């Protein structure tokens, strides 16, 4: 494991704690959510992100944050605001962007000196 892989695994584990039922653990299928593929053209989930960390597919934290935001944006686009999925995606998005904020990353950058 590389220092980037270790850091991204840490960020991912903390995010996955917010989804205990595993709604974001694997890709959403049309069987589980009718007409999902008709609406969502760029699917994303924690499991896909996990495989990208393991395969060393993330060159930056920015790229990781973009996949995370995409996963939350998809759930907020497909599901209506009064749903469990939309509410959880908005909660997860807020938790991820405070944890991986520019301030938290600048403090990390400074500690790498
Ligand atoms: C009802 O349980 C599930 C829900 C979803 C689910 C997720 N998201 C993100 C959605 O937007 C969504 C929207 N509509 C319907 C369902 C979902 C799921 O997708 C991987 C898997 C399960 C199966 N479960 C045993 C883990």
């Amino acid at each position: 494991s590389t220092p980037i892989q270790q850091l991204l695994e840490h960020f991912l584990r903390q995010l996955q704690r917010k989804d205990p039922h595993g709604f974001f653990a694997f890709p959403v299928t049309d069987a589980i959510a009718p007409g999902y593929s008709m609406i969502i053209k760029h699917p994303m989930d924690f499991g896909t992100m996990k495989d990208k960390i393991v395969a060393n597919e993330y060159k930056s934290v920015t790229e990781f944050k973009a996949d995370f935001k995409l996963m939350c944006d998809n759930a907020m686009t497909y599901n209506r605001p009064d749903t469990v999925y939309y509410k959880l995606a908005k909660k997860i998005l807020h938790a991820g962007f405070k944890m991986m904020s520019k301030e938290r990353l600048l403090a990390l950058k400074r500690s790498m000196s």
